[PDB]
């Protein structure tokens, strides 16, 4: 079902998914253990991601979420990495997606900043690094994510954990929000796979800083 487009470095949309990507790093507390040590990224390999029966389902739950919210999906862009990146581009988002150990339960996370999740894309932690040198920091082998449509609709706001098994009733999300004692930086959380459409496919590196 899934066709992959190739954009061109010259495209108005390369540009501005690129752009979103490198403007969106932050500098991570952990000083880089989990997802290397850099300032921005090498962007290789922007990719469309063309399933017809994946957006359906993605247009159907939004228009279902969009009509339980005031005519309002309150669709968002924002980023996922994952070791399923080609499960997820194929088949969509399912359960075997979700971070368990979330602070907001069992659903699958979003960030609006490329770094955290570029944490996630060799596992929770980095796991191991790259398969090859089981590097966490490596800035040799080329690391994809995704950058995707996200329906939030009437989301839920958090500061601090609270493991959930659905969003609370009348919402559609969670939204971890960023605090003094609590996260640097944002988290959205849906928990139905059909409220998510892997829009790009991105591969990258991440560069080593002067
Ligand atoms: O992009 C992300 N991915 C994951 C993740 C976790 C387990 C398996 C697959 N992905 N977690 C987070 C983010 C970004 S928001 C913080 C949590
Ligand atoms: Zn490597």
């Amino acid at each position: 079902g899934t066709i992959l487009i190739d954009l061109s470095p010259d495209d108005k949309e390369f540009q501005s998914v690129e752009e979103e990507m490198q403007s969106t790093v932050r500098e991570h507390r952990d000083g880089g253990h989990a997802g290397g040590i850099f300032n921005r990224y090498n962007i290789l390999k922007i990719q469309k991601v063309c399933n017809k029966k994946l957006w359906e389902r993605y247009t159907h739950r939004r228009k279902e979420v969009s009509e339980e919210n005031h005519n309002h999906a309150n669709e968002r862009m924002l980023f996922h990495g994952s070791p399923f990146v080609n499960a997820i581009i194929h088949k969509g988002f399912d359960e075997r997606h979700a971070y368990i150990g979330g602070m907001f339960g069992a659903g699958i996370y979003f960030a609006e900043n490329s770094s955290k999740s570029n944490q996630y894309v060799y596992g929770i932690g980095g796991g191991t690094g790259c398969p090859v040198h089981k590097d966490r920091s490596c800035y040799i082998c080329h690391r994809q994510l995704l950058f995707c449509r996200v329906t939030l609709g009437k989301s839920f706001l958090q500061f601090s954990a609270m493991k959930m098994a659905h969003s609370p009733p009348g919402h559609h999300s969670v939204t971890g929000r960023p605090s003094v004692n609590g996260l640097a930086l944002a988290e959205y959380v849906i928990y139905r796979g059909e409220q998510a459409y892997p829009e790009y496919l991105i591969t990258y590196q991440i560069m080593r800083p002067e």
